[PDB]
């Protein structure tokens, strides 16, 4: 039925590929090529409605390109991923949201804030601080672990729900 282009963004090392490969292939990768950018496709039923998801896992370099902008424009929703043990990656969220706003030429873009690595005890970003950030953005916040699979489906499916809400 409906096709959704989902884009997974966030700093290096936060778990973007690990989340995406869990969702698609149902295993946890311990180290995956940090530069590679690929898309993945999956059909899922969400709220009784079949959804064909096309998921772009971002990586590459810390640089502007017209080519990356082109692909980011195709996205209909974005996962803003940080790691709960990496404060810099949380500080970086703001940058990704701003660059999304730029390429979509919209401040109302479907997004979900994802705090990954929830299985690690050594947390440095409090749930409250991330919840307050998500509240300021008007988006959901979901804690995940690509390692245990806690919240992985929920994060992607909540982003599809956000895209559906926005399209109406
Ligand atoms: C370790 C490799 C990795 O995961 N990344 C490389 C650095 N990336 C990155 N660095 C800075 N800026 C961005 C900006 C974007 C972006 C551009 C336009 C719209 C939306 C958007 F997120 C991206 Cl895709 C990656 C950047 C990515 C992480
Ligand atoms: N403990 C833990 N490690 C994770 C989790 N997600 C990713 N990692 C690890 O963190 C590192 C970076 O993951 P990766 O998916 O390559 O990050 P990316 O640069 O954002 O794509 C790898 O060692 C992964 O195994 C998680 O939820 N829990
Ligand atoms: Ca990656
Ligand atoms: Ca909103």
């Amino acid at each position: 039925m409906t096709e959704y282009k989902l884009v997974v963004v966030g700093a290096c090392g936060v778990g973007k590929s690990a989340l995406t490969i869990q969702l698609i292939q149902n295993h946890f990768v311990d180290e995956y090529d940090p530069t590679i950018e690929d898309s993945y496709r999956k059909q899922v039923v969400i709220d009784g409605e079949t959804s064909l998801l096309d998921i772009l896992d971002t990586a590459g370099q810390e640089e502007y390109s017209a080519m990356r902008d082109q692909y980011m424009r195709t996205g209909e929703g974005f996962l803003l991923v940080f790691a709960i043990n990496n404060t810099k990656s949380f500080e970086d969220i703001h940058h990704y949201r701003e660059q999304i706003k730029r390429v979509k030429d919209s401040e109302d873009v479907p997004m979900v804030l994802v705090g990954n690595k929830s299985d690690l005890p050594s947390r440095t970003v409090d749930t409250k601080q991330a919840q307050d950030l998500a509240r300021s953005y008007g988006i959901p916040f979901i804690e995940t672990s690509a390692k245990t699979r806690q919240g992985v489906d929920d994060a992607f499916y909540t982003l599809v729900r956000e895209i559906r809400k926005h399209k109406e």
